[PDB]
């Protein structure tokens, strides 16, 4: 597994190692993340893995990862979405696609990223798993929002920051709608 | 360390050994929970460490532990405070006495515990354990309340079961 490595504009460069590429000195690469609910309009909030190399315990949105060579950001949701959480996916939508984050976590590791984020509807049940996912829960958007607000720290940082652009909430927003 | 268990009625009956005694079957024991605020009336929430066999990596309050057989609960509070956080406090003062509570984590492993609740403010500053705290934030109480109120999966359920309480609350919103 790897990312593609990008430089000082948003370009590709080549790819690295996955556990290689995540250090105290991480390059600029592709990420990609998403926001999932259900057909009531639950959203899905998970909780990283103790044995993720970065940001282990962590309290997050439904799914993040790194696009491969020759996928599309869409195909790498789609795919992490199957792995991380077994679930089946609506096309995802671009809610936030000029996200751009860099943040260094707990033990010093640091994700540094051109992060374009999705939301997406769950069409099947979920099957964690619990190499990748600790804990979940299916929550009110409204609920999530009011307590990354009391209490951003107790969350990832680019779970909080996805959630506080407007542009992106207002698509959270429109996830909430009950769909049969 | 050890930890006491308890009878039905809340007797000392004998002691396993601390690591030895949590597990997917925790018998019931004696505990502790305790709120610390600062001089200028701040919250310290704490993130238990990875290494933690319970609950690793979760927001909760400021410090928990277990009394030893023959230590006075205060006693036990100030032990931990200096063990997991290098403070010093005032006498700590009851908030939730009665409090009782049995949970499962997320890798299954139980707590199960007879656990009166403190509350109490630091004299010194904090000198950080990290082997039993991964991270931490003084913070204000009405947000933690808030918080716990709106997402309470993001914190230890001990902590939420506590901060819910009525009374508890009531008594925990004086310390600012
Ligand atoms: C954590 C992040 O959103 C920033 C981008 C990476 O997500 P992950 O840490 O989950 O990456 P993967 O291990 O590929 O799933
Ligand atoms: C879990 C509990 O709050 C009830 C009491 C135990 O707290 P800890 O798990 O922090 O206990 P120690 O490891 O002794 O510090
Ligand atoms: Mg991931
Ligand atoms: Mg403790
Ligand atoms: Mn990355
Ligand atoms: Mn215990």
């Amino acid at each position: 597994e790897h990312v593609i490595l990008l430089n000082a504009q948003g370009v590709p460069t080549g790819t690295l190692e996955k556990y290689a590429a995540h250090t105290a000195d991480t390059r600029l690469h592709l990420a990609f993340s998403s926001w999932l609910f259900n057909a009531k309009g639950q959203l899905l909030v998970t909780r990283r893995a103790l044995s993720k190399k970065a940001w282990p315990g962590v309290w997050t949105n439904s799914v993040c990862g790194h696009p491969q060579l020759g996928e599309s950001n869409e195909d790498a949701v789609i795919r992490r979405c199957r792995y991380e959480l077994g679930v089946e996916i609506t096309p995802p939508e671009s809610i936030y696609p000029d996200f751009r984050y860099r943040a260094t976590d707990p033990s010093g590791i640091v994700e540094n990223e051109v992060c374009p984020v999705f939301a997406a509807r769950t069409t099947s049940a979920l099957q964690i798993n619990d190499d990748e996912v600790m804990d979940y829960q299916w929550c009110d958007l409204a609920d999530v929002l009011h307590g990354i607000d009391a209490t951003p720290w107790a969350f990832s940082p680019w779970m909080v920051m996805q959630a506080t652009n407007r542009e992106a909430r207002k698509r959270l927003s429109a996830f909430t709608q009950l769909k049969l």
